[PDB]
Order: structure tokens, then C-alpha cells, then sequence
């Protein structure tokens, strides 16, 4: 039984992928669209038939807390059991996970040209990992070596509270305060979150956003054509910076920050030259705490599924 | 039979002897800093008042513990932990930070130690978080990692201060402006109490006093201070929201904890505080902590316990 089913999914879309048992190796990916298929069940059914395997384990990561036996997207109507989705596939194994727990768990396997570092020095073997990632959420986890066992630590830790370094940010705040209720990290260090900066520098400014989409903030920040979302984008990467360097303290986060990629790449040249890393830093006293942990950019472009597959097998009994 | 423990901590260090087999502290003795030019002379000082034969050690000391030189800044006293080992002749000298100690503790810790506020019941082997405000702000995570509790020190007391009101926003951009960089810390803490007394003060455009921290929970608990009382109220709030930001991180359906620096002074008024709510609030997310159990450490030596489990365990022995 040479293979294992992996696979990642995030709102509407779901890719699956084989894993060698062997290797960790990934290969066979294809994506669907949720809107096609009425469960994870019933797509990876025709995953496996449709390449010609048989499978006895598999582990999918999905964007979202998993909590317990039920799992509910929220960007997406799936909903399903974890024990009753194994009994039905017939599976041994079958390990439902937090998209960042997948991607912490790809971090052992990923190489140099998978990772472009943004300051700091080297990373102190053995000492924890923090990976977070603003897409469609903020996703947040942790990462420790105890033994030979690589642990992930899963979290919801995109939903701390903002926390606003500027009077500006702070009328930010204020702003998404008075229409939404409570503001988290993920309000503004994400995909939407992008957009809602927007808006609020705009609405700051007593004037009407556009209607525009992440993709269209990042298009013109870019391109020059407006200042408003170049100021956006350029908040955007450094309340990215603070944000991981909080997490680099509270974790203690020698072994390097990580950033699985999600919107970022789209716009990398514009982060490189942005406050990022001197935001990452910007901790008074405790600057020189932070200032030698490197930060990797995450370019791999299946680290979910890597991920899967490496705590497949660490779950089946292998070491990394 | 006996080990040397230790709680160094800005002023004081606290001196013990931890059994090795059963891990119970005593002789715990508190001497002043500003009394002796190193941490090794006052070692050297409980060790000779004692008339047993130690050769294994363990500090916890209020700082980062980062590798062999141990700089304080609450006094200075800087030191190479190699140094002191060889110097004092031990076996094994293990120095940590307060809040490693104070997590390696709450394994042992029984009901009568601990003050339930809010929350179910722990989720048995689930991730620990333990904080406190005392001269300083600490953090530290435990995590159940192949049968036994692993320790994740941190500094986490040093990131941001996260403001959820236009009022405390005020705060942070007053506290901004006077200093750069507003950690959690400037504000929960013996001299953050005294930050947000200032800075409610100035926000009202008044001038503040001269107030110490004790001043502060004084006033608030006599109610002869309607500035000191407010600061007292907000610091239950934001003390509330940051455990609920740390649970949130890490997941820790194993609990939060509060280490007991300057809380249990005002256990009273913290209970009727807005604390519980606070960490609640958290959007959709209110859900996600609503069972998490906080509890308050009421035990008057944690940190002393922590160090022998620490040591204890380095040692072979399983806790
Ligand atoms: O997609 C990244 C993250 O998004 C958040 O909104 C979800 O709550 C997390 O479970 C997820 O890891
Ligand atoms: O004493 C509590 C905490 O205070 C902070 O100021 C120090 O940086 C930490 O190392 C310590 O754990």
C-alpha cells in the first residue's frame, strides 16, 4: 500500500493529492469546486477512482477549527463527521487537521528555494516555530522539536484582538469598531482585511470607497494608480511585521517565523521594500529579543498538502 | 537528599531546599539584593546558615534566559551560569526564567491553590497558559508532550498593548507619545497601574501624582481615589482580554492560569471586576474560550515548586 490520500480545502475549492508512503513525496494533485459536489466524502470518492488507487490512510487539512468529531466550514455548506466519513471510505486512518497545522507541519520538509528569508540571522535548532498566513483568514501555529517528534500546536490565534501601533491605526480601529463589534488581527491582516483597511482610510478621510476586491488593492498599490491603496498594502505589511514579531516573544520563537504565502507573493517586490521586518522589530527594549529570528516567506505551492502528508506519517509511525 | 531552589526576582531572592524525592519545599528564606554584590554570595550565605550538603541547583530569575550570560535589569548582578556552577561546585545547575518555574508548578498544584474564575472543566493533556502581573508582566505555555508536561518560556508580557475602546486607544496613544513601544506590560504590572493612573489622569487633562503601585490598589480599595479606582477597574479588563488572546493562540483548552503577583491585594474587587467578561470578548470567537477555566494561583511559592519539579525531572525523576 504504496500511497496515502492527502488533500487541502478552503471554502470552495478542495485539492487532492497522493503522498508516498515512503518519501512524503506529492504528486497527482487535481482541485474541485465545492459547489459540485455535495461533501468532502463524495469528492474524494471520485478522486480515488478517478486515478486508479487504492488508499488505506489519508489526511486532509481544511480551513478551519477543528474542534472535535464535527466539522462545519464557514466558508463553505460542508459539514461532516470525521468518524462517519473514515467508517464510510473504509480507511484505517483518517486525520482531519487545521490548514496551519498542515502548513507548520510542511515546515521539516520544505528546502532553501521554498524559502525566501526577510531579516534576522539564523535559526536556533530545536527552538520553536511560529507560522501564520493572512488569505481568505489569518491563520496562526506553532511549531516545537520535542524528542524526535515534531509537534504542531494548533490555534485560532488570527482572532487576538488588533493591535493598533499608530493614531491612525487607531481611528482604524475605531472605524471597524463602530461597524462591526470586536476587531480582530484577521480584520485587517487578511484577504477582506485588506479591503476593510481600505475602506477605513478612505472613510478616515471622509470620502466613499469604491467597491474594490484584494485582488484590486494589490493591482493599483502596485501599479501606482492609487494612494489609497498603496497605503493600504503598505499598512497591511507592516501590521504584518508587528503581528509576527508578537509572536516571535510570546513563543519564544528561536527556531524562525514563517509566512505561508496566501496573498503575499502577489505583491513581493512591494513587500521586500516595505516596514515589514523593522515593524517585526519595533518591540522598544526588546528590539534585540527579536531582531536576530529570521522570517521565511513560505513559496512552495502546495504546503498544505506536504503538510498532510508529513503528519500522516509521523502519525503512521515515520520520522522526518 | 536536599536540593537548592531559588525565585530571584528585582529587589528580593528567595532561597529554599527542595526534597528530591517528594519535591516539598523548605527553610525558604528572602533576602534583599541591594544587600549583596552577587546571587552567589547570597547562596553562599543561605548554604552556610543550612547544614545540608547540596550539590544540585535551580533558579528561576525574572528575565529572558537566553544562553550562559544572565544580565538583569531589575538589578545587576549579571552572571555566567557556567561560572556559578563551577564556582559553587554543583552537579547541575539548571537557572530559568519565573514563569518556566511557575508553569512546571501547576502539574502539582491542588484545588486549594487554585481560584476557578469562569470556564468549565480543563480538557485533559490540552495546552496551559500562564501569565501574571507583578513587577513585571510573564508568560509561559505548557504543553503534554509524550506522557509528561514540556515548559515554552517566552517574553510574551513584551508584545503589544491591544486597546479594544476608543478610551483605552487614548490610553495607548498617551503612553505612546511620553515612551515609544507600548507593551501589554506597561500596563499590566505594579508600574503599569501607575501608567494608567497617568494616563486616565491626563486624558481627563489633569496632572498626575507621583503615586507608587501600592498607592494605586490602596486607594482603588479605600475608594478615596476615583482615578486609582478606574485604573484598577481597567487593569482587571485588559488583564482579562490579554488571557483570552493567549488561549486563543495556543489553543489552551488545558486552562489559563494567573500567577499571583499583585492580584490577590485586591482578590475581592477582582472578582466583582469586569475580568471574565473581558476575556470573553472576543467576536464569534466568544465561543471558542467560553469553557476554558481561568484560575488564579493562590499558592504563596509557585515558583519555588517549579524549580524542584524542574530540577526533579532533569534529575530522573518522573513527576
Ligand atoms: O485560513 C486561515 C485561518 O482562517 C481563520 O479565519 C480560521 O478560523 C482558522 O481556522 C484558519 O486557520
Ligand atoms: O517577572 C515576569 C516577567 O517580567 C518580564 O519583564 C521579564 O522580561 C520576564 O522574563 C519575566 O518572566
Amino acid at each position: 500500500t504504496k500511497y496515502a490520500l492527502v488533500g487541502d480545502v478552503g471554502g470552495t475549492n478542495a485539492r487532492l493529492a497522493l503522498c508516498d508512503i515512503a518519501s512524503g513525496e506529492i504528486s497527482q494533485a487535481k482541485t474541485y469546486s465545492g459547489l459540485d459536489y455535495p461533501s468532502l466524502e463524495a469528492v474524494i470518492r471520485v478522486y480515488l477512482e478517478e486515478h486508479k488507487v487504492e488508499v488505506k490512510d489519508g489526511c486532509i487539512a481544511i480551513a478551519c477549527p477543528i474542534t472535535g468529531d464535527w466539522v462545519a466550514m464557514t466558508n463553505h455548506t460542508w459539514a461532516f463527521s470525521i468518524a462517519e466519513m473514515k467508517k464510510n471510505l473504509g480507511f484505517s486512518h483518517l486525520e482531519i487537521i487545521n490548514d496551519f497545522t498542515a502548513v507548520s507541519m510542511a515546515i521539516p520538509m520544505l528546502k532553501k528555494e521554498h524559502l525566501i528569508q526577510f531579516g534576522g540571522a539564523e535559526p536556533v535548532e530545536g527552538k520553536p516555530i511560529a507560522v501564520y498566513g493572512a488569505g481568505t483568514g489569518l491563520g496562526v501555529a506553532h511549531l516545537v522539536h520535542v524528542d524526535k517528534r515534531w509537534v504542531s500546536l494548533p490555534g485560532e490565534g488570527g482572532h487576538v484582538d488588533f493591535a493598533p501601533n499608530s493614531e491612525e491605526e487607531a481611528i482604524i480601529l475605531e472605524i471597524l469598531r463602530a461597524e462591526i463589534g470586536h476587531v480582530s488581527a484577521e480584520r485587517v491582516l487578511s484577504g477582506p482585511g485588506l479591503v476593510n483597511l481600505y475602506r477605513a482610510i478612505v472613510k478616515a478621510d471622509n470620502r466613499l470607497p469604491e467597491n474594490l476586491k484584494p485582488k484590486d488593492i494589490t493591482e493599483r498599490a502596485l501599479a501606482d494608480s492609487c494612494t489609497d491603496c498603496r497605503r493600504a498594502l503598505s499598512l497591511f505589511c507592516v501590521i504584518m511585521g508587528r503581528f509576527g514579531g508578537n509572536l516571535a516573544l510570546n513563543l519564544g520563537t528561536f527556531g524562525g517565523v514563517f509566512i505561508a504565502g496566501g496573498i503575499v507573493p502577489r505583491f513581493l517586490e512591494f513587500f521586500k521594500a516595505s516596514g515589514f521586518r523593522a515593524a517585526f522589530e519595533d518591540k522598544g527594549r526588546f528590539k534585540e529579543y527579536v531582531h536576530d529570528i529570521p522570517v521565511y516567506l513560505i513559496v512552495h505551492d502546495n504546503p498544505g498538502l506536504l503538510g498532510s502528508g508529513a503528519h500522516l506519517r509521523q502519525t503512521l509511525g515515520h520520522i522526518l
